[PDB]
This record gives structure tokens, C-alpha cells and sequence, in this order.
């Protein structure tokens, strides 16, 4: 009966806006509103919460948890905050799962800024830390590394054709099972597009993640100075370095490494070319 405050007039407009769930044919109202803020007392958290986009991601943020110890109900009831959150955010929503989706993005992008912070760390509670040494060793076999030969050679096939069907094969063969200071040192020299030199690092790194992801490490009391299990990480050269590289290129059993990471590459190129190709076709082939 008149008298309220908690959504805007054009931000109301927006919750209003948005249909609750699918096969319902509702849409939100402010009684949900208050509701859903009454749900929130009852959590035993402020209900003004619900107020301010602040007090809400508070919510939502503790609520992820209590989802799954809440139940089909107290789902509702998130997934009521969340498209508030989304009315708070302005984004572009129609439904509930919209919010969800919506909202999940958004999340993922403030998240993202505090792992940022947290890198950069500044102002917090900080510990210190040892450090440790150990005797050097001395591997075996020496590889040579790539001449400059090669590289303008290279950068003349990048020229020719950075992006092309006929260019993946052509720097794979200049890059023939190569290392990541030989490989890192091509794609250095070359110069085609760093957007998509971009994406490639991108399909290259998560080539090691995934590689690892589907390479279970299950290696036991490995022997003292044995040689470990390097993951798609390690193949990146960052948890190994260019002399365990080739080293463990040239171990024995010898390890696709370098070839691992080349191949990476293809897997970047190929998308980047195929992004870049004349005209490309559709097509697509799946087993259900």
C-alpha cells in the first residue's frame, strides 16, 4: 500500500523486467523483492543488505555455499539476489538464469581485479620467506641454440604468409621438434598480428593445462635426481628450464617436449590462420 525503497525507478523497471523462472511465465515484482530480503533476515543477515548492490554481493558471495545447504527454495531465493546484483550491474538480462550467466561474467571480472591485487599485493598481512641452495649439477648433451640465420629466414616466410595453411607446415619446418628459447625466439622475430599472437598463447597455454589435465601425475618416491614428470607447465619452460628442456627432449625414454610445444603453436597458428583464412567454410561433426 504505497511507501517503499529498494529498487530505482528505471532500476525497478529492469528487475521488473526480467521473467522468474522458465515454464512460470512471471515476472519479478517488488513483493519478490521484499521476500526475497525477508528470506535474507531469516539467513540471519541483514536485510539491507538487499538494499545496495554491496550489501547483496556480500550475500550472494555467502550464499554460494549455503546453496548447497539450503535447498530448491533457498536456490530461489539466490537466484533472486543475483538479478538484483544484475539490475545493480545493468546487465543485460531477460531471465533469472540470465542473471546467473550475466552475473557470473561480471563476477568473474571483479574476482578478477582482487587476483590482480592480490599479485601486486600492497597493503596487507605479509610473512616472510627462506631461501635455500644446492649444489649445481651438470646435465648432459649440449643442443645449440638457433642462429639468426634462421630467424631472418623466418621472418621472411612471416611476411611471406604469417597467417596461412601454408605457413603452419612452413614454421613447423623451420621449427622442426624445437625448443621453447628456439621457438620463443621465431615467434619473437616474427610479426604478423600480436592480437593473435594473443589467442595463440592463449590455445598454447591451455594446451599445457589441459595436457596436464588429462596426464594424471601419479609419480610416488620418484628416485633422487630422477627425472620427474614435467607438465604441460614444464614443457612451457616454466617449471623447466631450457637445458632440462632439451635434456629431458633427449632423455631417455625421450620426451615430446619440445615437440609438445611446438605443436602448441600449430594449435594456435591453426586457429589464428583459420580465423584469418579467404572465405572459410562451415562445417561441424559430432558424436551426440
Amino acid at each position: 500500500g504505497a511507501r517503499a525503497s529498494v529498487l530505482s525507478g528505471g532500476e525497478l523497471d529492469k528487475w521488473e523486467k526480467i521473467r522468474l523462472r522458465p515454464g512460470g511465465k512471471k515476472q519479478y515484482k517488488l513483493k519478490h523483492i521484499v521476500w526475497a530480503s525477508r528470506e535474507l533476515e531469516r539467513f540471519a543477515v541483514n536485510p539491507g543488505l538487499l538494499e545496495t548492490s554491496e550489501g547483496c554481493r556480500q550475500i550472494l558471495g555467502q550464499l554460494q555455499p549455503s546453496l548447497q545447504t539450503g535447498s530448491e527454495e533457498l536456490r530461489s531465493l539466490y537466484n533472486t539476489i543475483a538479478v538484483l546484483y544484475c539490475v545493480h550491474q545493468r546487465i543485460d538480462v531477460k531471465d533469472t538464469k540470465e542473471a546467473l550467466d550475466k552475473i557470473e561474467e561480471e563476477q568473474n571480472k571483479s574476482k578478477k581485479k582482487a587476483q590482480q591485487a592480490a599479485a601486486d599485493t600492497g597493503n596487507n598481512s605479509q610473512v616472510s620467506q627462506n631461501y635455500p641452495i644446492v649444489q649445481n649439477l651438470q646435465g648432459q648433451m649440449v643442443h645449440q641454440a638457433i642462429s639468426p640465420r634462421t630467424l631472418n629466414a623466418w621472418v621472411k616466410v612471416v611476411e611471406e604468409k604469417a597467417f596461412s595453411p601454408e605457413v603452419i607446415p612452413m614454421f613447423s619446418a623451420l621449427s622442426e621438434g624445437a625448443t621453447p628459447q628456439d621457438l620463443n625466439t621465431m615467434l619473437n622475430t616474427v610479426g604478423g598480428h600480436q592480437a593473435a599472437m594473443q589467442m595463440l598463447k592463449e590455445t598454447i597455454n591451455e594446451e599445457a593445462a589441459e595436457w596436464d589435465r588429462l596426464h594424471p601425475v601419479h609419480a610416488g618416491p620418484i628416485a633422487p635426481g630422477q627425472m620427474r614428470e614435467p607438465r604441460g607447465s614444464d614443457i612451457a619452460g616454466t617449471t623447466s628450464t631450457l637445458q632440462e628442456q632439451i635434456g629431458w627432449m633427449t632423455h631417455n625414454p625421450p620426451i615430446p617436449v619440445g615437440e609438445i610445444y611446438k605443436r602448441w603453436i600449430i594449435l594456435g597458428l591453426n586457429k589464428i590462420v583459420r580465423m584469418y583464412s579467404p572465405t572459410s567454410i562451415l562445417h561441424h561433426h559430432h558424436h551426440h
